[PDB]
């Protein structure tokens, strides 16, 4: 039974390197400048219908990468204090295209995240504070703020603020972060499982849309 | 020869205990349906609607005395009446418990800053009636915003999941009919997992006490 | 030579543990000595309120060092760390901790909103720029400062704070610094999950208390 253990580690070797091999030779759905110039475009509309019409384009630029109208849908997000509202779009593990905003305004924690985020602001205001600063900066409808990773930041939005988020990384673990207030100071289970159900929706699109 | 009007003894017997069983589990039921509650549902909001053009202070003050004269024995007195912290759901405020039984409760709540955050969601339905200030909710599933002013209650049924924020100095009294402990639940998470402030949690469990001990022994005298 | 009980005995060590540790707990009371006095951080923050926050803070750390040698952290261990807790959100620089006294610059340049905390120590505020409101348990009214105030918090008080934009100020803090490290990361472990900011918070106490101690011992 000692040769056992050898076939086993010998199996697993062998999926690692096959796991090691598609994870190097992956390619993105989504380029930052695009998902940024889109949600540019649409800026002076109203939210709304910037919001329609950045889907509809999503969708034609990108067929089998956007959810349909049946799975998409408003759930609140409360995280490092502050809170606001989410609509995904698209979700792998490696990526991810959102609607963020929140109609009365918020501040807190920006989240460290093993992943580049980038957010382009269709309306209102985002005050940045950067960490081992004094001061702060603020961006305004069309202008796009980055996130680099193992970065963190106070983030304050103003009231009927909204943005396109697109983030880039280790996906599954920023979904610590987005969750923590919603188990510790919500206690919103049914948002929780509404959040999971849609990144799962968005994995269960990809899978589909990779095997045809 | 035994006469068609006669009845065994054992059977009898065994016939009355189904009887009593059939009897209690039919007059149990009936307890869900002659709940009674101590406040009609729209009372306290048009109770409160009257004192909306005074200051909070004497606002306050003034319905307490009312509510003592409608409902004697239903509202804590002046004794165990305090302003304890809330923080809950990313918000911060203060309330001071009226009435508090397992299926109804009143407080005041405000908070002279102003406050955000996320509202819960309760096994109960809230009717909040603002005194002064203003209230500004954000539903679910929608991208705009209601504002509330002095005069206007705010209803948030059971289930229902809100974004909420208070101007500076907002105050209101504030029913809730469902599963109390529940809502008591959500209403410590930020008290034991943001604030530490376990004075606030005594004194919190300690006004609930308070209120279901005088909504017992009414019920006992 | 009688012997004692196995209650009596046991009673009898009871209480005299308890001598002992009564008046081994007062004799370091008496003997408890502190490096700033009351009202002193205060008085020497309120000399550079007004100014530009940066200039304020170098020039209110050059004369902390040069009125306590020994007791102030190097430049190289100077880090400006966030801080969450109690809903609100701000950043630290620690320039003085030990077990019983500590002494930071704490501010935001957003302004937040949340609990101030319940602590077993006395926290006095000198505001150097921006606004303070303040809500005291049990009132329905709320009290601003601006720089140049200081704001005195009491031992087991519990306020709802409020700072606006650019809100800096200078903290002294006096009693079971521990407990209040305690109220200081709950955010930031069951909120923002932000292990660095704890790391990092954790690394200036233990280089506050390493200075400390080399100064107890060795004299600065
Ligand atoms: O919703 C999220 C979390 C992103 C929050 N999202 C990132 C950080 C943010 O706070 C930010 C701060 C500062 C900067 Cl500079 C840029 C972005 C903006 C909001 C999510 C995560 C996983 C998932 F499967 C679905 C949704
Ligand atoms: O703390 C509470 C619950 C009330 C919170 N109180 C109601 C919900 C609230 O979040 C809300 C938001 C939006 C709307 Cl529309 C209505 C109500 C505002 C604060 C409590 C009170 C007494 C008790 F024994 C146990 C718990
Ligand atoms: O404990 C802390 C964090 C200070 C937060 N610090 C708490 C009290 C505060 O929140 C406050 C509230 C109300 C009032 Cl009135 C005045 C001050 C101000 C900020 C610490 C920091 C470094 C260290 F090495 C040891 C301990």
């Amino acid at each position: 039974r000692w040769a056992w253990a050898a076939l086993l580690l010998a199996v697993a070797a062998v999926l690692t390197q096959v796991v090691w091999l598609w994870l190097g030779t992956q390619s993105f759905v989504f380029q930052r400048e695009e998902i940024a110039q889109l949600a540019r475009q649409y800026a002076g509309l109203d939210h709304e219908l910037a919001f329609s019409r950045l889907i509809v384009e999503l969708r034609r630029l990108h067929p089998g990468h956007v959810l349909p109208d049946e799975e998409l849908q408003w759930v609140f997000v409360n995280a490092g204090g502050w809170m606001g509202a989410m609509c995904l779009l698209h979700a792998s593990l490696s990526e991810y295209v959102l609607l963020f905003g929140t109609a009365l305004g918020s501040r807190g924690h920006s989240g460290r995240y093993w992943a580049e985020i980038s957010d382009t602001i269709i309306s209102g205001t985002f005050h940045q504070w950067r960490e081992g600063t004094t001061k702060s900066e603020v961006f305004y409808p069309g202008e796009t703020v980055v996130h680099g990773p193992g970065e963190a930041t106070a983030v304050e939005w103003g009231p009927n603020t909204w943005m396109v988020e697109y983030g880039r990384g280790v996906i599954p673990s920023t979904l610590a972060f987005a969750l923590a207030d919603t188990v510790f100071s919500t206690q919103d289970f049914l948002t929780l499982f509404y959040t999971l159900r849609s990144y799962a929706r968005g994995l269960r699109l990809e899978l589909t849309t990779y095997l045809f």
